């Protein structure tokens, strides 16, 4: 039940992000954002929890919030049970105002269920608070993400931080010695220089949608997950987005057939963007938690705090041998989509839109 809900929440979020940036590169981790939203919900009460759960398409008449938290904990445990071949490390955390005492029980619950940890933050002199949070997140990851918080307003009650960095290896690793510097077409007559990677005489799932005007190819990773690449035709990406639904993702994954594709070309890009989810989540359907009426009695027990900044950065590398690199012709010289899902169940690890690989 959690899979479809996560897909729907992720995809509405992606639609809103596109609405806020029609052509800019889009990258975000659906699983991390959903987990952070549930982490925020862990301290919610009254109608704030029901509003946070109206998002992500949770039908509360059937599924309760406790089962949702249990399912999230189970998913995190399963992901952390994976071996070194595939690792998806996400470590989102929430920062609390130091002038108001945090709840010890909530800290224990966060540590035991979502693995996140929270502490009092010296938000006085926010110029120093930016340095503190940046140092914390730099110590957290190995160094993938830096300068996560762009700025902090004076006397911000709360900030929510969500970060992720994928680490996987292609099932069919690209040969670095065959990487060619070719042209990537921004538009009909606009192109930019970016390296692309090539293969030959390989068999991957492939589907051409003659009724949706797009091409989808599946590239799998050495672990239990895989990636979906979507290559819409020229001047048809908006139609693809308009007719893009989980109803379509289901059909795509149930219509992936192996094909003897001659050559496949994929850009060598490592997208990395930060996203402030204030207005995005406000338009998504959660509003009460941001306007000094959060009623987050689980956080401290005094409803005196509201979330002010939900800033997310999802970093990801598409290189020859996966992250941190050391017949039918398919060429990704056009703006294209990217969906990363496990094969066993539908759940979007990463959803991306690439338009200008140079940036």
């Amino acid at each position: 039940g959690l899979a479809s809900a996560n897909v729907d929440f992720a995809f509405s979020l992606y639609k809103q992000l596109v609405l806020k940036a029609p052509d800019k590169n889009v990258i975000f981790s659906p699983l991390s954002i959903s987990t952070a939203l549930a982490f925020l919900s862990l301290g919610a009460h009254n109608t704030t929890l029901t509003e946070i759960l109206k998002g992500l398409k949770f039908n509360l008449t059937e599924t309760s919030e406790a089962e949702i938290h249990q399912s999230f904990q189970h998913l995190l445990r399963t992901l952390n049970q994976s071996s070194d071949e595939l690792q998806l490390s996400m470590g989102n955390a929430m920062f609390v105002k130091e002038q108001l005492s945090l709840l010890d029980r909530f800290t224990e619950d966060a540590k035991r269920l979502y693995g996140s940890e929270a502490f009092a933050t010296d938000f006085q002199d926010s110029a120093a608070a930016k340095k503190l949070i940046n140092d914390y997140v730099k110590n957290g990851t190995r160094g993938k993400i830096t300068d996560l918080i762009k700025d902090l307003d004076s006397q911000t009650m709360m900030v929510l931080v969500n970060y992720i960095f994928f680490k996987a290896k292609w099932e069919m690793p690209f040969d670095p010695q065959d990487t060619h510097q070719s042209r990537f077409y921004l538009s009909k007559k606009k192109w930019v220089m970016v390296p692309m990677m090539s293969l030959h005489h390989l068999t991957i799932p492939y589907f051409r949608d003659e009724e949706l005007s797009c091409t989808v190819v599946e590239l799998k990773y050495t672990g239990n997950a895989s990636a979906l690449f979507i290559l819409p035709d020229q001047d048809k990406m908006e139609e693809v987005e308009a007719m893009l639904l989980p109803e379509t993702l289901k059909r795509w994954r149930d219509s992936l057939e192996f094909r003897e594709i001659g050559e496949l070309y994929l850009p060598k890009f490592s997208i990395s963007r930060d996203y402030n989810l204030n207005d995005i989540l406000l338009q998504l359907g959660i509003e009460e938690a941001f306007t000094s009426k959060a009623d987050l009695s689980g956080i401290t027990g005094a409803r005196n705090l509201a979330v002010s900044q939900v800033v997310h950065k999802a970093v990801l590398d598409v290189f020859e041998e996966g992250t941190e690199a050391s017949r039918t012709i398919v060429r990704f010289n056009r703006p294209f989509l990217m969906i990363i899902v496990p094969t066993d169940t539908q759940n979007i690890f990463f959803m991306s839109k690439v338009t200008n690989p140079k940036q």
